[PDB]
């Protein structure tokens, strides 16, 4: 397949990557989400979509698999983007990194315990505060860890609130803002530039609108 | 909560621990697929279930935020099973961990890469095959990789076969057989053995039938 290969994850960051696509020419034939098939052909016959595990579009992107895609900040800088190139900040799938804890729980006097999926950010953030924590790497459903004594504080995306709140836990600290972002493996932009240039021009141009 | 948690993951283990926690007077007040609560009774009053990532049941079990829980051989071998006590092979939720590839593709001659999920578990079988493998770690659709080269082969659980040869993969080699076994925590085995007791036993009784 000499084209480009586009790694996308499913939910938020498949829907709202979907009209960036469709005004640079490239659609979809079917519903991804209603499919067992993981590759899939698009109205432009030199693009087609790898459909992906958000964890795993880096990695694709990365050893050339995929010659780009559209990943999460949050998953980015716990992956490690040091091999591929990050072009365009898309401002899609908006949400914050943040700490949270059972709400007006004290924190225990010791060494902090971690629970979450992103553990090099975990680390990192808590040595810019003065602190080096102890880390449970999780897969999923963080937002329990409190609730059992899982650790002291978990690490984990926040859009609404709703999740903490639902679960009687607060946000305790903003780490940073997260949104998905455009990249590219950096062979495929020195060797494919000519078919990526016109479609990293529609994203800029329909992300400044 | 000074009775027992129960860690379990959806899906197949569910469905198949269901009877064996029936049979020994416990059952779920609601149906945990259906909702997102992850904390739930039972109808003994002793005994509650967190519903948890298959991945995450021996990181519960292991710290105590759980005092037992089923999970896959396939997870505890790659997890480390050091830090729990496996009680009884539950003979529920059966599958082999095998490697596959592409059919009748030729194996290159050079360092292997294998994409998987079971990095741990794919390491110590090539080495047993006298090979010192490369992994790709990833978290999910593993049968896509062959597919896009994204690696030689993969190392993945396998059922009924029908996910290798619906994507055009063989399974080349058989690992191990898989099934679903009871972990308990180390100091809750010692502490809570009087609750435990009749529920391993009663399980125990029913995998012999
Ligand atoms: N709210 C989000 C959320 N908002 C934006 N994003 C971004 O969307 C990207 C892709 O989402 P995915 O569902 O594929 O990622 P994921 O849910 O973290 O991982 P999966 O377990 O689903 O594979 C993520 O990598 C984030 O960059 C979010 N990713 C996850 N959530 C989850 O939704 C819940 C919180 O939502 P609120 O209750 O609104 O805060 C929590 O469980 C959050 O972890
Ligand atoms: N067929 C199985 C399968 N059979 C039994 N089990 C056991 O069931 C346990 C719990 O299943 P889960 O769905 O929670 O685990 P998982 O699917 O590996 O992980 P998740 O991504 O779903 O979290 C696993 O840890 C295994 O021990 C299986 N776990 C996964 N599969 C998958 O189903 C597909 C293969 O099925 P066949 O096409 O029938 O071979 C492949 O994608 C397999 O990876
Ligand atoms: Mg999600
Ligand atoms: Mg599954």
């Amino acid at each position: 397949f000499l084209g480009l290969t586009l790694a996308l994850s499913k939910g938020r960051i498949l829907e709202e990557t979907m009209p960036l696509l469709r005004a640079a020419g490239v659609e979809l034939l079917e519903d991804p989400e209603a499919s067992r098939k993981l590759i899939f052909p698009t109205s432009n016959p030199n693009v087609r979509v790898l459909i992906l595990r958000a964890s795993d579009v880096p990695t694709y992107v990365e050893h050339g698999a995929a010659d780009f895609g559209v990943a999460g900040k949050d998953v980015l800088l716990e992956h490690g983007a040091n091999h591929v190139y990050e072009l365009l900040d898309l401002k899609i799938a908006q949400c914050k990194l943040m700490t949270a804890g059972v709400k007006d729980a004290p924190l225990p006097n010791r060494r902090l315990r971690i629970a979450t999926k992103y553990v090099n950010v975990a680390r990192a953030y808590f040595a810019s505060q003065g602190q080096q924590v102890d880390v449970i790497k999780l897969y999923g459903s963080m937002e329990l860890a409190p609730l059992v004594g899982l650790g002291d504080l978990i690490v984990d995306v926040v859009d609404t609130g709703n999740t903490l709140r639902a679960n009687g836990l607060e946000a305790r600290d903003h780490i940073c803002d997260v949104s998905s972002r455009l990249i590219v493996n950096q062979v495929s932009y020195k060797r494919k530039f000519a078919l990526l240039e016109p479609i990293l021009d529609s994203f800029k141009n329909s992300i400044n609108s």
